[PDB]
């Protein structure tokens, strides 16, 4: 991963997955990471209407210019929502940086898709090093393979197996 | 510090920033920490009923009776969810110590008045000192600088300041 980026996610080490997630999708500078941010509401490739770091809900005002403040906090609470959906489903204690990678993944791919994933089975069968690969698998969109989810997910990788080596 | 308190600290460092927080908040007995505690819901001055060392949601029992066992419960649920809440703000390395003395001051002032404050600036230009410093700027409210909130700032200092010497 770029230098940074790693030094952004080694202190992040100390606030728990919550943080190290944080520092994946909004990258060390809050507006570099692996996802976009936008201050003022589009719809998406799905018609979905969205906002700040992939913000999506029912509380989207459409005339808004949000600040940066407002996005952090917003994906604060979306965090603590992938957090809430998904830990329960994590039967093993694994390590923080491999926890705040499946929200980032998470945050991209969606709940059901990762309940259902392999990579989740790898996960609670204690196979972290073979969960951490099955990220690797989830670059496709349209029968396309793409350069940007194959990018995220070697970035992910690293961040989830940051442990080991 | 009181002495029976400044050791009590030092009992749960080891037990990390969460625990060093929660000791602060309950001090060795349960009620000697910097909170107050109670066992039925009262309304508070500003009317919002709060139960156990200062827990307030919405999943407050009018009339009951809570338990030694119920209250460490929403504690450490409401301790996480500080962690959870302002963690992610912070971009910097800090000592377990710290973060602890910072995750019982924002279970006062909440992560709001954290979120904005010069404190988390301070924080994140790498100046610890300075910012442990700052909570001393924490001591009015309507009005007035409490002597109570005086004392609780030097306490959640000292703590802050561990590291340092």
């Amino acid at each position: 991963m770029p230098p940074s980026l790693r030094k952004a996610v080694a202190a992040a080490i100390g606030g728990g997955a919550i943080a190290i997630a944080s520092v994946l999708i909004t990258g060390p500078s809050g507006n570099d990471g692996l996802e976009g941010v936008s201050y003022i509401p589009y719809k998406d490739i799905v018609g979905v209407w969205t906002v700040c770091h992939g913000h999506t809900g029912k509380d989207i005002m459409l005339g808004k210019t949000y600040t940066k403040a407002e996005c952090k906090a917003l994906l604060n609470k979306d965090l603590a929502t992938v957090a809430r959906q998904i830990n329960p489903y994590i039967k093993v204690d694994i390590p923080e940086t491999t926890r705040g990678a499946l929200y980032s993944f998470v945050y991209n791919v969606g709940a059901g898709n990762f309940r259902t994933s392999t990579l989740l089975r790898k996960i609670n069968q204690g196979d972290i090093k073979g969960a951490c690969d099955q990220l690797r698998r989830w670059t496709y969109a349209g029968g396309k393979q793409w350069k940007g989810l194959m990018t995220r997910r070697e970035i992910e990788r690293e961040v989830c197996l940051w442990g080991q080596q």
